[PDB]
């Protein structure tokens, strides 16, 4: 049994997000929770793509909610990979975090391999990364496709919730002006694959706890 | 090098009208009070240990309206336009316009005795974001927001919103003043004709 | 004086044809990798601590195909011509294309569970042959070795002999790629641009 | 779970072989050891290939070192086969032993079938005998394509060792004389396949234990 | 995680005319120097751990002129305009342009007893703005800056002021040159190629 | 067994002019001076325990000029063209060509407390190649060498480069000499005549 391994015709993985758990402490209140975050999809060429870790941009629900808070701090964000496609998909993931909005973004595998919390792994493989979003008790998530924030490494602790229209707006005077606003970004890059027309592989989860703080009504924030 | 200083200041004198008057005050040395303001200027950077902001009224008891205060932190955020967004803010406290009076003792640090009655509110240091800021002139200050305000976020810790309604009349009344009590940190000194 | 780096870094993109292809890498910073290329440039010396090459799949489950790894280290021996004596060099791990996820954990450092499918292997920095390597640059290790092979002993700890085969197109298909994990020791810097 | 099987889309098996086992009793000295023996390829009609066992062909090491000592005998030679192609690969192999180097080589799996140590199995399976080689504790190697010679029933225990070279010209002048050198030959057969032109199908390896006596200089050693 | 190197090289070379010039140098990899500059760009954000200025002069005793430093913190903050307002600086320290040579030892780390002498100020490297800073090009950070130079305290730490005066000639003489000592603590590496 | 012996010498007689000057000198007992050479040549392989290069002047304090040195270790990498580029290596220091006096203690090893102005570096003798190196004659080391550079890596542990620029005469003037303090353990004797 050591040394041997059987690729499957395809990889099941059944999601199944369970309710955020909100709870408040004293000058805090903490969210917990998963949401579906990007669609994926290989080419034979490289595609390099990117997504900003802010609570704006990183879940449809989050996004509203911690918009009653005037600022936060990221206790854990992760990003796993599930695939919906069989084990003869051609194609590959890769995955790294950058942290100086105004850096190039990386254009090919060589560059991205260097990123902090680099990942790479088939199209149609990373089930084993089910355990993170559905919450069960994970087993080997060897196989998994899914990496994370080196929070503690983070520019500063607590950041302003930022609407993705302020924040474009700023950007856009300077990009120096992100710094001071977001962490990091992930990047994401898919090739490896055989059409020249995108192949739907897999789709991306996220998991993240963070601590809201300071409220506001909503309608002022931005 | 860290050089300490700890006062309470008069930082700004009220007046009450009939109708809602929003206002606010950047909680920097510069704009917290005149004294601080010239002291803090011969020195590059601080870190504010602690800010209190006291209401003490000059009244008479038959005088109408009430001061609400709170704070905000990202500056790019609208400031409240009604009273009731304002007290939904950190800090929130609302008092009338001729009470107050027990918070006199946090301005001359005699022991106090019942404050329940104070219409004083506290700034949150340890929830700021960032424990060393720059010294800034509203001048300066004003240019770089101009450019874009999310380059206040580097620059200000946060910022007073205070409001006053409720009088009787459609001129302002003098109620009161609002003292800062403060502990300052101040580092790196500099020549103050430079300190922009 | 001695710096330490750990890093992983992709270090080879593989392809498999219906034929046997032979090749060698160099196990000196130069040659494992680009970023370490770069950094590694601006000290004179190293000493390699650890290194292990790991291949990581990205082909379909479907890939015919084989791949092999040894290791070589008198860079006077002759390159094995044929699988076979590739399987006689210490290191030897042979794996299919398709195959080798779990070596992933190697990658990213987090907790590896059973590596025994990983197809992965690592030099026996002890048994090399000194400890202090001089940072060559692949064109002057070239030149040296143009005069005599032997000139190599000096220069370099060893050789990593790849053999790819079995594959299903006389056209080679994307495998996967050997991504690179060391743990390395610089010493005595230099400017780069001088270091050859 | 009794009588249920699934076919995997395609089995895997690393092959990780360890330092060869050298040591001296008294007179005889032993090796233990594996080697990649042979490449596999099938094709649509049988193609049947032999490999005499003997320390010269039966691997590339051996041969080097088994030259320093003037005669030998076999404790045990194993021939196991690791596939290299998916289970939709058309194919079958078949492994057997010949004994007077004189006899026919077969030309069907019939008359195969009936040698000593046949064995058969699908060009896409047999992984399960990657314990013999990386020397893991073996689980099930039911299904494992994997044979051995019969020692005991060998013509002599100590044989001379022979260059091919040496042999080829004995043999030249007539094959009976290899009766006195060599003592058995793996045949090989593979048909079943679908294409005309080969297709790689898999690799053997051979895993031996040899006894080695009486010295000499190898340069002298024909 | 965080890859540490102490290093020394040199930052600036200086000359001495009979008028005041004042100059800066942003405290950040690209600047301090070539070696750092390079190395330093394969990761994305670094900190301070320690920084030392050490000016070793190169002219005869006879070379009439003097040298002065100091930090600021504000990049929005005037530059001095004489040796008063500068005197004033955090690690101010001024000497003989023909002064200095005590500060050696700060260069090659020997023991350093003679040290009063020594024209050499260090940067408080713990009451600076924050702790992880990104790596910038002088290229990006000039465009920033251009802007509203207030973007620059999100971005740079401090920047070390020199200035020269009491020469003899109208025309610049050699007097000797600023070299840079440094411990530095790395983290997210990137291919060089992307930093800005 | 090994004989040790620890002993000082004069190795280089120094001189500066207006332009730079980047010479360099091998770190073996052939050409650390004529003493060691002569003593060394009866023994066939030698370790270096201790090696120190100090700089002594000789001219008055009006003497225009300094002098740079460092070592680098693969004799195949360029020497350094600038100080800038020399700044970098390991044991760089720095000096006025009329400072350095401090350095005689190490050479009659007396007590020595102003060593913070000594222009003197000293060789990172453990982080060396090798550890025994064989005696080699600059003459057979120069037909090795030019062969190719490489063949020396296995020849000589380190060379100690210098430049001197800053001086005010087109035309060569006296600046100071270079000694050498080393401790050394010598094996395998020899008669001299046999030894290249
Ligand atoms: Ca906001
Ligand atoms: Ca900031
Ligand atoms: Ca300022
Ligand atoms: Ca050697
Ligand atoms: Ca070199
Ligand atoms: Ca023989
Ligand atoms: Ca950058
Ligand atoms: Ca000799």
């Amino acid at each position: 049994q050591a040394g041997i391994s059987m690729a499957p015709s395809a990889q099941g993985a059944m999601v199944r997000i369970r309710n955020p758990a909100v709870s408040s402490s004293r000058g805090a209140i903490t969210v917990l929770h998963c949401e579906l975050t990007a669609e994926i999809g290989v080419t034979d060429s490289i595609v390099v793509s990117s997504e900003l870790v802010m609570p704006y941009t990183v879940g449809t629900w989050l996004r509203g909610v911690a918009d009653n808070w005037s600022k936060y701090s990221w206790l854990s964000v992760r990003y796993t990979y599930i695939p919906s496609c069989p084990s003869s998909t051609a194609g590959s993931i890769h995955m790294g975090f950058q942290y100086d909005m105004a850096d190039t973004v990386p254009v090919s595998v060589n560059k991205l391999s260097n990123l902090r919390g680099y990942v790479s792994g088939q199209v149609w493989s990373g089930s084993a990364g089910l355990c993170f979003i559905n919450n069960s008790r994970c087993s080997d998530t060897s196989t998994a496709i899914s990496t994370t924030l080196d929070v503690s490494e983070l520019g500063k602790k607590w950041y302003p919730y930022k609407t993705s229209a302020d924040y474009a707006t700023a950007v856009g005077v300077d990009v120096n002006i992100a710094t001071d606003l977001v962490p990091a970004r992930l990047v994401i890059a898919l090739l490896d694959g055989s059409s020249s027309t995108a192949v739907a592989a897999g789709r991306i989860y996220d998991t993240y706890t963070i601590q809201m703080i300071e409220p506001t009504a909503s309608a002022l924030n931005l």
